[PDB]
């Protein structure tokens, strides 16, 4: 289940990320505005690129502890409260958190893989409902 799903996605976790962040951004092509340097580059020239990859990891890295501290699912208020407040995410709304999660969620049903892809969803819904209850736009 969900969190074997947590242990599977960190024992590769820089392919993983990759792979579902660009699915995300293939998906919703209007998100890669959110940062500059990503428009007109192909999901191999997105992995080559320094900050692409040091960024995707860390929106993982900190997706996973968040993951890994939930209750059935359920995020931390403390975890969202840090999403919100970070100075990179000025500009978002939970719309952007939303489309990422439908992505990766969409990315685990099209896998091979035993993924538990409806805690995944429920995970998405719970985490924009904790940004929103927290301050997000
Ligand atoms: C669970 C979901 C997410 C997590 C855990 C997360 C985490 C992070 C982290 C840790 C950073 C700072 C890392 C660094 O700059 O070295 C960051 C920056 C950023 N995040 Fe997020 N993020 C999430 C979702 C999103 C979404 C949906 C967007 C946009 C649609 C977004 C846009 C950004 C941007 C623009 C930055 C800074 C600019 C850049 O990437 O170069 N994040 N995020």
């Amino acid at each position: 289940g969900f969190k074997q799903d947590i242990a599977t996605l960190r024992g590769d976790l820089r392919t993983y990320a990759q792979d579902i962040f660009l699915a995300f951004l293939n998906k919703y092509p209007d998100e890669k505005r959110n940062f500059k340097n990503y428009v007109g580059k192909s999901d191999q020239e997105l992995k080559s690129m320094a900050k692409f990859g040091d960024h995707t990891e860390k929106v993982f890295n900190l997706m996973m502890e968040v993951a890994d501290r939930a209750t059935d699912c359920v995020p931390l208020a403390s975890d969202a409260s840090t999403l919100v407040q970070m100075k990179q995410h000025s500009g978002l709304t939970t719309g952007n958190f939303e489309k990422l999660f439908v992505a990766l969620v969409e990315y685990m049903r099209a896998s091979g893989q035993s993924f538990d892809s409806q805690s995944w969803d429920r995970f998405g819904k719970n985490l924009v409902s904790a940004l929103s209850s927290a301050g997000m736009k």
